[PDB]
C-alpha cells in the first residue's frame, strides 16, 4: 500500500524520465520480481535509477533520491537527498556549506523544504 | 551502486519469489522506469512486492520488508521489518510481546539478530 517508485536519469540523453518521457519495448522471459530486479541493476543501459522517499515537500511536490532541497528558512545550505544502506533510511547529504544540520528526514523535518533541483539535471547547484 | 531489489509472496500460489522460483515472460511498450513502476503498482497481478533493506543479519542473511527477525539475546522479542513513508526508514514494528526497543535499524543494532521468518511463509510466528 506504500507507493514504490523510481524516476531515471538517461544518461545518454541526459532525460530524467518519471513516465513516458521516453519510450520503449522491453521483453523478458521471467517473473515480475526478477524482472524488476533485472531492469534496476542493469548498469550498462544508462539508466540511473532513483527511488520516491515516500514524502512530499512544502509544495506536495514528492522527493525523490538526488533531489537537492533548501530549508524555506532564508538559509544559504542546500542538501541532497542520499539512499544509506547501513542505516537503511533516505537522509540530507550536505552539499553547502555550513554542515551542522540536517536532522532525520522525515514528514515533520521537510514540512518547510522545497526541491529545488537534483544532482543530474541541475549541476550548477553542485559542490 | 547500493543493491536495489525485491522479493515477491505471489498470493495465489502461496510461494516466495527471488530469482527463478517462478516463470513468467513479461511485456510493456514503455522505458526501463515506466516498466518497474507498472509492475510494483499492479495489486490485482497477486504478488506483494517486499524491498532488501541493504542491511544483513548476524549470519550474512540480507534483510527484507516482512522479515521477521530475533535479538540473538536469549531474549522472547519478535520484530517484524515494515518500510514507514513517514520517517523514509525501514524500521522494526514488535510483534511480540514486550514494546521497549528496538532502537533504529543500522548496521549496528542488526549485527546480533537473525531473520527467523516472515509474515507470508511463517503465519505460526504471528500474532
Amino acid at each position: 500500500n506504500r507507493e514504490v517508485k523510481f524516476r531515471a536519469w538517461d544518461k545518454e540523453l541526459n532525460m530524467m524520465v518519471y513516465t513516458k518521457e521516453q519510450t520503449g519495448h522491453i521483453e523478458y522471459n521471467t517473473n515480475p520480481a526478477d524482472t524488476i530486479n533485472i531492469i534496476l541493476n542493469q548498469d550498462d543501459y544508462g539508466y540511473v535509477f532513483m527511488q520516491y522517499t515516500g514524502l512530499k515537500d512544502k509544495n506536495e511536490k514528492e522527493i525523490y533520491e538526488g533531489d537537492i532541497i533548501k530549508k524555506s528558512n532564508r538559509s544559504s545550505n542546500l542538501y541532497e537527498i542520499i539512499y544509506q544502506d547501513s542505516i537503511a533510511c533516505f537522509r540530507c547529504k550536505v552539499i553547502k556549506g555550513d554542515i551542522k544540520s540536517f536532522p532525520c528526514l522525515n514528514i515533520g523535518t521537510v514540512r518547510n523544504c522545497e526541491v529545488i533541483g537534483n544532482i543530474y539535471e541541475n549541476p550548477e547547484l553542485l559542490e
